[PDB]
């Protein structure tokens, strides 16, 4: 007659599978920022963590667990073995180590993806690890999931940084500053000037020289600052964490709560802008409980299409040379 | 005109003084976990960050700012200068660099020295703020914050046993298969190794565990519930061994205190306060008891009936702390 | 091609079922208060409303729908026909008359409960309609559900009001004021004085007269004022809504997110306190994804135990005369 | 000693002036919906309720207070006397009672003549958020009676109109209303203007994709989406007898920008003199930046000639009513 048995009468031991489980793969600075943002948004009833460094993994798990009083996620687990990830709705891959980088990371996915698939055959994959557009393709390929269930973080953070910088210029909350950065994540991303607006007032229409060499106000600087800010953050603190974690949590929210909000994420663009290769790039997608159910067909200028087409060529050039 | 002027007509450019500003001093692992938890709880309309390492400081600020789309804290600032902290309602001190293997005395003297410059700068720019001390040793450093600031007792709060208690309830919830929220239990006194678990208060739904199980908390306990408090101490060392530091649990616990304070909730939390006049304690020491927290900081405290042995452990901590504190120079 | 097909490319069209659906039966003052609170707590991805008054029902649905921009519940439906309630995790019954009260609400349930079960066989039932302890038994009896999946709102509001009044006297937030009102909802509930505490400090130990007539401070009136308050709110306002909505939403949060928090709700207490009859009364219960998995065995004084057994006799006396 | 004093030692006997206080004037269906939504969004540390029906007011206060355990707003107060409203940051006016119009007007002006001065006396530094109808006119009336600068007098205006529109838009497109952008401006209600040029998803102009958007020759008749916005309002009233939830939610959204100084852009009613050839003191909805000082800025929407003419017509009609009011 334990104290537990004296205190509590059990009606059923009928344990059941977690209903809204999320797994993060890789407990580096990016993965843990994703984890804490996810925990604080009450998106999962069970959170699983996986990594190859066993000590760091257990220690992060316990540190999260010790915050359980202040959370609404009743079960947090971790392990190197992927059985802990079983029955995840969403699995978020951040594992890496900050063309060498590709095959290096391709070998890693060859282990991770099949294990993820093994234990959550019907999950959505959200790839954050870089190069994210290539690695989203790699995951799509290895897992054999339909295109809707393999999502890259893509230009989600790029766009968010853009909207912050735009809001600073205008003196307006980023929520009310709209603008899309599409295509290849990072250096070669495309700011779609035609979609930039506040309250439906297109900045292109008011300012027809927007984002061109002529522009007297040099709004191209804003997109340049998006990439410059990324290098400056790494220069200053060594890594990026908070912003990517907050943006991934926002994607997870749409997926887990089947919101059908639209986000700039990396999806297979074969069939658009004259691209015929099996490659992934960022366009606005509708996110929900089976991942990317729909995408928005943004009208690009000839110069913008050309930039996406060049990225798709560069990326297929790397991908045809890959060993699976 | 410029594009901004063509787009937006300005009605006025007046005023602009923060209504719910929080400052965090020290942007290490603890500081930044406090910052992100505070931001995701929509507690502040402005967050200020302060450190001595200028590069790190600026990059941490930027990193938070780039997540602005996903938050409702419209202004994040940072700087080595305390002018960025002006008009803070709450100022959280997580500065000092964590202990290696170094001792308490070495930690004490280095962090006392750090506070001698931090605290007056905080007081200058935010004379009416509540101060929340997290840096270790927390009970001593809360005293130090109080002595230097000249603040009344209600506005100097030490994180104290708030994390100890959170871990205790976590562990208690594990053994019982109940959410920590519904497992009640208080760890009081000196933060860390010497903390006191108050067995008589441990309950679920108002049912005293001690009443059900009289051996609870004793050596004669066949179920060794006394290990639950031991594991609170053990789990802390273990986390530090495994990942090198602690961040998430302390950050979450601190954001909870900040919530009570900023929203004037008058919830009861176990935090360190100036305890002179209780438990036959006569010296100026800060220890954790259950404190009502709100917009004036600690407005009231709960008088917990302690056992002879629990009273003795607190008095012992008070004697030891004061022994250190009398030999400090200001 | 339509504008939609011009703007949006579909990957997959097949309609997925809701992951976290809740139904509210009865769109009166209580039902809609439950709904708004549930909606502002982000507990459901689908909300279904049912009533017999078709106009009021449609209008209430539309009114919620028109607030969709400010919510995170992407689908809101209504109907007199229970097919709109299909696949609910949780079904909350607030339909009824605001002995005669019993028989006529029993006749309503003979139609409601089978229809609920038909379309959501694995749902948790949460009963709010009065008299709640009797009607919870009625719902259990008719549904054929196991007892863990039939939950009466019970003493959850009574305890919430008790903690509010306690907080006012002590000048402490009700969250930090702990105290349990158990047994039969309403006039015959039992305040468990031994459990009343702040920070683990027993009020009864500090103030032995607590809950007796000898008490100079009349702490016994705190429990009486719980009952007086209910009647007073009705006199002043005509009904109660907000408090009960909020309390139901809190129960729903533990159920839907599997929190395993303890709440005072109505459950089958046969086998406890000498009770032999098939009756439902409030004890502290652990709430999660399977409804009530466990029960806290509160130590009650001789008088408290007898008060509970008395209620059980009274409730069975009524129950045995009912026609199903 | 008392139980409280044996349990609790007091360090200071309080009490600060209220720091994040909101008052709601009028505890009808709309005001109580505003109240619950504000409470569930943790926007205030003190909520004050005012009305002229004593019993109802006291009963609503108690009902809310009884849910305190589940809220984070530690002080909820009410009264017919406006001393209970002292030091509010934001005062929300939903007083009047449900419906001619000029009847509703001069009737509600008589009400405002008592309400507004009382509000001003106890919170001279508050922002006013007017919800009561006709909202554009009644926002003008609160502005004039108060003597407040125009930045602190905000009308709910076309906020609800724009949210209904976005709901309808999202229903058509199979997208969440958050990702469906579109603005309904001008006079709240029957005469509101859908700005077809701003209507977009992901910055893709639906007008650019479909130049017939919002026109008569539109083969998909997207004009009906605006008509449905107005038809929706009549339908709700017919079906349930009043509107509450949606307006409450939208108002709470405005309160959040204001109390948290977010500087988000919302379609609210503001003094529009000097724009679109409007020369009178009239309040019409345009996109406004909302923060701790109310409306600090407004967005200059480029309107078609027909859009501008509709705003001008509302302005003339509104001014013609306003000029005749007795204060
Ligand atoms: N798409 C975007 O917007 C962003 C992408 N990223 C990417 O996130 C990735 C990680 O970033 P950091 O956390 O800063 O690196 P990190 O070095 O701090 O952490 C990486 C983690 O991956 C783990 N790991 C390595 N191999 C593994 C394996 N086979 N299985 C499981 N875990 C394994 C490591 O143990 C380590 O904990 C990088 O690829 C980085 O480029 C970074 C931020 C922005
Ligand atoms: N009370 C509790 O339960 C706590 C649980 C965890 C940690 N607690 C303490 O937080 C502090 C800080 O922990 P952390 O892990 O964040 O230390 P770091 O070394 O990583 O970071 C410290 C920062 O402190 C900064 N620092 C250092 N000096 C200064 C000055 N003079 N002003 C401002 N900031 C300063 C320094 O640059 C670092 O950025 C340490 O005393 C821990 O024992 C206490
Ligand atoms: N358990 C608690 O703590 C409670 C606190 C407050 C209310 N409690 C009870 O909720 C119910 C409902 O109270 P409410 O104030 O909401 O009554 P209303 O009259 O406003 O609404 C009842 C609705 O119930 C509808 N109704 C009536 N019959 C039906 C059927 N057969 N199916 C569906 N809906 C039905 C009817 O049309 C109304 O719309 C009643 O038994 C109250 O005693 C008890
Ligand atoms: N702007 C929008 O989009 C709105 C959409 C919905 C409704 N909107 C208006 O809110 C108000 C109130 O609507 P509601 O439906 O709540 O009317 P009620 O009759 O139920 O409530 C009115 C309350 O107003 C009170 N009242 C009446 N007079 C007073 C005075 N003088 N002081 C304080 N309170 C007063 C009265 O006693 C009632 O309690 C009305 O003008 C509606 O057209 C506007
Ligand atoms: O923000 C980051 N930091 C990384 C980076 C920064 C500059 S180039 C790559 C990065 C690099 C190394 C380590 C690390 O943790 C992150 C990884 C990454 O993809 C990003 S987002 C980014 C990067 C470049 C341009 C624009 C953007 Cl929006
Ligand atoms: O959890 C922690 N980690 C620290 C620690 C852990 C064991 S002893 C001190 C710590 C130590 C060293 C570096 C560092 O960053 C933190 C600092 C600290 O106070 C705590 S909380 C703690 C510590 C000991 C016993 C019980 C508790 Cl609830
Ligand atoms: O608070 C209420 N109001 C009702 C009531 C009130 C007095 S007796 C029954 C009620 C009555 C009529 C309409 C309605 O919506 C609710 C229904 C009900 O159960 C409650 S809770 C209650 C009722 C009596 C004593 C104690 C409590 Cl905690
Ligand atoms: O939604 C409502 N209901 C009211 C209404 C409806 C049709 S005309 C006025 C209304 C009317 C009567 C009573 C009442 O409580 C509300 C009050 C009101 O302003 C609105 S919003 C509205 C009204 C007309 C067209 C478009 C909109 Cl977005």
């Amino acid at each position: 007659a334990t104290l537990k048995d004296q205190l509590i009468y059990n009606l059923l031991k009928e344990e059941q599978t977690p209903q809204n489980k999320i797994t993060v793969v890789g407990v580096g600075a990016v993965g843990m920022a994703c984890a804490i943002s996810i925990l604080m948004k009450d998106l999962a009833d069970e959170l699983a963590l996986v990594d190859v460094i066993e000590d760091k993994l257990k220690g992060e798990m316990m540190d999260l667990q010790h915050g359980s009083l202040f959370l609404r996620t009743p079960k947090i687990v971790s392990g190197k073995d992927y059985n802990v990830t079983a029955n995840s709705k969403l699995v978020i891959i951040t594992a890496g180590a900050r063309l060498n980088l590709v095959q290096r990371n391709v070998n890693i996915f060859k282990f991770i993806i099949p294990n993820v698939v093994k234990y959550s055959p019907n999950c959505k994959l959200l790839i954050v690890s870089n190069p994210v557009d290539i690695l989203t393709y790699v995951a799509w390929k290895i897992s054999g999931f339909p295109k809707n269930r393999v999502i890259g973080s893509g230009c989600n953070l790029d766009s968010a940084r853009f909207r912050y910088l735009m809001g600073e210029r205008l003196g307006v909350h980023p929520l009310s500053c709209h603008g899309w950065v599409l295509g290849e994540h990072g250096d070669s991303s495309v700011p779609v000037w035609s979609g930039m607006n506040v309250a439906g007032v297109s900045l292109k229409t008011l300012h027809p020289d927007l984002g061109t060499d002529k522009d007297k106000e040099q709004w191209k600087e804003v997109h340049k600052q998006v990439v410059e800010s990324a290098y400056e953050v790494i220069k200053l603190k060594g890594y990026t964490s908070w912003a990517i974690g907050l943006s991934v949590a926002d994607l997870a929210e749409s997926i887990m709560k089947n919101l059908r909000r639209v986000h700039p994420v990396s999806t297979m663009i074969k069939g658009l802008y004259g691209i015929k290769d099996d490659v992934f790039l960022s366009v606005p997608c509708i996110l929900g409980q089976n991942g990317i159910s729909d995408l928005v067909k943004v009208t690009l200028t000839s110069e913008e299409e050309a930039r996406l087409k060049k990225s798709a060529d560069t990326l297929w050039g790397i991908q045809k040379e890959l060993q699976f």
